[PDB]
């Protein structure tokens, strides 16, 4: 019935909002749409796999936060397996390699890739992190799509393509359905091209032991009962002294401030009384989430180690159901795995199958990159489609079509009131993944600690200090890479000589 | 409590499928989330205006299905004036006019211009109004933005910036927001260029005498207590033998059927029970409105008249508040006005002022643009903007990003179970306009009554005859404007 705060939304976001809360004091409510915490992280257990998360499950460097909460609640990390060789599987053919970047032999071709790399951090350090809408090229570089911006950059198709694949990886959505700015905002508020592609020294470096869907479920365990699963709300008043929070389930709840932990977009599911401010109102509708499946093939033993290969493929071409993979064994070696996601138009494509027929296409897929027929062979499979959840609307994050960043961007973690935004997509470090989601959570927190006079304006947004256990090499750039001249560069150096 | 067919929205295209339905012999129920109906269509009434329609207001030719139920429920039409001149302001400058389009005199530009439209309506051929996912270049076309096309079909700047005039004031939007497939499709669907932007021959030939708000209000008065008002639906559930509705106020409805008659992103403010399919589920975050205040300023006398103008506006450029307006006089040449949209970015930016300063604004533009000191003048001023209706979303309607189309499109009026999908977005021919939601709510309701064995199959989609009344004049070209060649063509030939 009556609290301090009700908190709508029990994923990592809205669960780190809700400790921080309990743990100053104050008297916490959770109110949560499914039957379990978690949100977009999800860790199933049974006895052929012992766990795996089926959403979110990728930590690493300079993700401080999530670090921090997850070594607070007792959790530890392991290493993704990156000892072995990558393969990039380019024309029906593949090619192993060492290294976050696949090696391009053809001197031009590895001008213009290099180029289109540099080109998106340059472009990146003129976009504010807090407020990519301040970018001095906001406007231009909103009005185009990814796809007109690898268009004019990339002089190769080699080039082209790799950057579709690292953009329909990254976003989970096509070059031509997300604006040039946000991508641009959104590699760059992860720390650039490199961190954000990287296994070793990058966010794909470690897992968390036992699965990630334990940070929510050992939040819950700590705030008992104020945590109320099956409890979709649907209705906030903010007309009188308290603030009134009703749920599907008939129950109503009275809170001296909100704390919205949900996608932007699921915002419309709750009817708001007095309506939301006009920017809101339409922000709301313009801000949808992208489309993945997850996919863990299991097998008898890591037969790709044998033949020197890691377990990390990235896959080029429309025919191949998975673009991009991991080894996904367990620290101990066991419970062999590779796990796959489907991206983008192919999640569509390809949900129409059973999840049988997903399987042999998947094992198909991999017998062929990995030139073995032990890939045929898999003894247990597990997916979760995410397109599918009415309470998370799709994975991994909310994406911004062209034109929206900049007409809408200034809205997304603005207070309505009483209400305070957090969720993963509100942060502005590593935005769009549990990190995000906990500097979210916290600073929506700390945002009503202030409102209530309990501290300062300057300790709303805080510092977090470096992980001991995960600590972050810096990212650096060769010469060449800094002062190669892009294709036309190089044509314009030709043009000139000969004249 | 329980009925036959529960309709969720009672705008046009619920009202309509509630009549149909009624008229069958069916039990319906209405459950309309405001505390009024008509949606998108409002008509305010007070001293000073008589009438005013703040939304939908204006049918034409080929529309007949609003016109046929119009005329059922008692409601006469009357012409906009189109009698004096129009004036195109260009680079700070009135070039009147007479006729659809703005004349172009440089020939270049002349060239440009023409090739532009005639392309538009060239590529509308080649897209299915009950499928654009269908086009032979659907992909290609779906993957680009209207800016994009603009881009690559317009050598000129002057056909560039009238184009994209256009774009903003068909689908409130800009040309870097939307889907070239979506956008020419929907163009194609409302009888092409001419068609869509003509007020003689075209849809802003006519308004309603008394307002467009008195459609949905009639047919509430024809079903009595049938239509339940401040009643926004927030809960369906199909998984037992009838369907439940649940209500914010808590009531609930049982119903063998469902018609959702809502803008397709309102569908969000609903709980399913089951979830809806992952197609639906995602297509529902993929589609917003567009963004729009319309505006209407009060004079004494329709002033500009005396001009030898007719009071349309077509007018370029960044710093004006409003791009076009028309005459809004009403037909017995009394309450004088002149009515204008404040169109997509502007809507967003000019929102932050004050109503009185907005006025002052448009008042200063039309002065300008009229060349009357008599434009700074007003007797009163009436506005709304749709950006702040939440159970809207915007106005005109809903439009589709870069990419949504191919991939999502085949779902927009696909059942889910009991559910039927009406609004005017599921129409097929003038979607986005009161005469869609009339086909759209009709459609759904047949569709209904096919389910229940009552109808047979190829009744589910009806003709409908031409309106006496307002008669449609065939879309004619020149043999100039067929063949004179693009500007690219021109230089090939060179
Ligand atoms: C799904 C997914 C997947 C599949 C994958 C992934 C992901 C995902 N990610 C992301 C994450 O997960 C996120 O971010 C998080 O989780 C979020 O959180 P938040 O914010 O909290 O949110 P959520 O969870 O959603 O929650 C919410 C809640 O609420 C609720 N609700 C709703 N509605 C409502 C409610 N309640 C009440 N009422 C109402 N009305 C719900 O239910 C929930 O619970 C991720 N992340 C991380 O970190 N990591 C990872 O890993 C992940 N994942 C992914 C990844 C990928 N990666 C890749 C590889 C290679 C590469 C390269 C580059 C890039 O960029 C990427 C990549
Ligand atoms: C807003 C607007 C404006 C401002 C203007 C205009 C318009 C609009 N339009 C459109 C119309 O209006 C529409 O289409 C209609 O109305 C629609 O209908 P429907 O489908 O039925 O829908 P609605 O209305 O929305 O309804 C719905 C209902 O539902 C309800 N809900 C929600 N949610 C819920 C509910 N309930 C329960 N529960 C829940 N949950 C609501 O409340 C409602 O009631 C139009 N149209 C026509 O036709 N006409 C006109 O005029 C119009 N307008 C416009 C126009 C413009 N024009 C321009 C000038 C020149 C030109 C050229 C070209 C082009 O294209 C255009 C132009």
């Amino acid at each position: 019935n009556k609290c301090d705060v009700v908190v709508v939304g029990g994923g990592i976001s809205g669960m780190a909002a809700a400790k921080l809360l309990h743990d100053s004091g104050l008297n916490v409510v959770v109110l949560e749409a499914r039957d379990r915490v978690g949100g977009r992280t999800y860790t199933l257990r049974n006895q052929k796999v012992k766990y795996v998360d089926l959403g979110g499950s990728y930590v690493g460097p300079t993700q401080n936060r999530i670090l921090r909460l997850a070594k607070e609640l007792g959790l530890e990390t392991y290493k993704v397996n990156e000892v072995e060789r990558l393969i990039h599987h380019v024309k029906g053919k593949s090619y192993p390699f060492r290294g976050p970047f696949p090696p391009v032999w053809n001197p031009i071709t590895y001008l213009d890739h290099n180029n289109f790399w540099r080109t998106m951090d340059d472009m990146g350090r003129e976009i504010p992190s807090d407020a990519p809408w301040k970018a001095p090229l906001a406007e231009e570089w909103d009005n185009m799509t990814m796809k007109e911006l690898l268009d004019k950059l990339c002089w190769t198709e080699s080039a082209k393509q790799l950057a579709t694949l690292f953009v329909n990886l990254c976003v989970t959505a096509e070059t031509h359905e997300v604006s040039a700015l946000w991508f641009l905002w959104y590699v760059k508020q992860c720390g650039g091209t490199t961190r954000i592609i990287s296994t070793t020294n990058g966010g794909q470096e470690r897992k968390f032991v036992g699965g990630s869907g334990q940070v929510s479920e050992r939040i819950m365990d700590l705030l008992g009962d104020r945590v109320k699963l099956e409890r979709p709300v649907i209705y906030i008043d903010q007309t009188r002294e308290n603030v009134l929070v009703e749920t599907l389930n008939h129950e109503m709840y009275e809170a001296k401030y909100v704390i919205s932990a949900i996608p932007p977009t699921l915002g419309m599911k709750i009817h708001f009384n007095p309506p939301l401010p006009m920017m809101r109102n339409q922000m709301i509708t313009r801000v949808p989430l992208g489309s993945v499946i997850k996919c863990i093939v299991y097998y008898k033993e890591p037969f790709w180690r044998k033949k020197d290969y890691c377990g990390t493929m990235i896959i080029d071409g429309e025919e191949a159901p998975v673009a991009y993979t991991l080894d996904d064994t367990k620290p101990e070696g066991n419970y062999a795995a590779i796990m796959g996601f489907i991206l983008a138009h192919k999640a569509r494509k390809l949900a129409r199958l059973t999840k049988e027929e997903r399987l042999k296409k998947l094992c198909e897929l991999y017998a062929k990159v990995l030139g073995s027929l032990e890939a045929l062979e898999p003894v247990h499979y597990e997916e979760k489609n995410w397109c599918e959840e009415q309470y998370s609307g799709g994975c991994y994050t909310t994406y911004f079509p062209p034109g929206i960043l900049t007409q809408y961007g200034r809205v997304l973690r603005q207070p309505v009131d009483r209400i305070y935004f957090a969720g993963t997509e509100t942060a502005t470090h590593w935005s769009g993944y549990m990190e995000g989601a906990v500097e979210a959570g916290e600073r929506a927190a700390r945002e009503i600690l202030h409102a209530m006079g309990k501290i300062p304006e300057d300790e709303i947004w805080q510092s977090e200090p470096e992980s001991v256990d995960v600590p972050a090499q810096p990212i650096t750039t060769t010469f060449l890479e800094r002062h190669l001249p892009s294709v036309p560069g190089l044509l314009r150096l030709i043009g000139l000589t000969t004249i």
